[PDB]
């Protein structure tokens, strides 16, 4: 079922929804010419994982850059506080229907949405997102406590969503403390999950 042909396309498609650099674009192709499964087709991100540590690296990064280079919560970051932030950032494609986050979960990722839309139910949909570039979570830099959900959140269509982890933003922030009220001043949460009615 899943031939060659099948997976050359649907990486094909990745480097198309994504605009990638040739310099890196080529050597994806030729990794996965020179390697790949019938058993791990990957209809996502499977051996799109199986690729080696250097290959996935530079693609995180691409993915970040896009976020990074273009939201203005950004504007301002120094090139040492941006490279540590593109390190630590993470993409995510998320399958419609599928929930990110549930009620009492803990607020642990702070995310942009690229593309799609997202849902944000309590019981029944009290908001609907998208890759206008909304953002969904806490800032984790003003509350001194952590935050619990609040809601949950689906995916109505095929997702593209940018996260950190509230550590890695923390521990940024601990290196960069200078870049903190730009910061803190220019990042609009678009739907505010947390909980302060617990």
């Amino acid at each position: 079922t899943a031939r060659y042909h099948t997976q050359m396309l649907r990486v094909r498609e990745f480097i198309r929804f994504h605009q990638i650099p040739n310099p890196l674009r080529q050597r994806l192709e030729e990794y996965f010419q020179h390697a790949w499964t019938y058993t791990n087709g990957i209809d996502m991100n499977s051996v799109l994982k199986g690729f080696p540590e250097c290959l996935q690296a530079d693609i995180c990064l691409h993915l970040n850059r896009n976020l990074l280079n273009n939201c203005s919560a950004f504007e301002a970051a120094s090139p040492g506080c941006l490279r540590a932030l593109s390190l630590k950032f993470k993409t995510t494609h998320a399958p419609p229907g599928d929930i990110l986050v549930h009620k009492g979960d803990v607020l642990t990722y702070l995310y942009f949405i690229a593309r799609g839309s997202i849902e944000i139910l309590k019981d029944d949909v009290v908001m609907a997102i998208l890759g206008k570039d909304d953002i969904f979570g806490e800032n984790p830099c003003i509350h001194s406590t952590l935050g619990k959900s609040n809601s949950n959140v689906k995916a109505l269509t095929y997702c593209d969503l940018h996260k950190i982890h509230r550590d890695d933003l923390l521990d940024v922030l601990d290196l960069f403390p200078e870049f903190y009220d730009s910061f803190v001043n220019s990042l609009e949460i678009t739907y505010n999950m947390r909980d302060e009615e617990q």
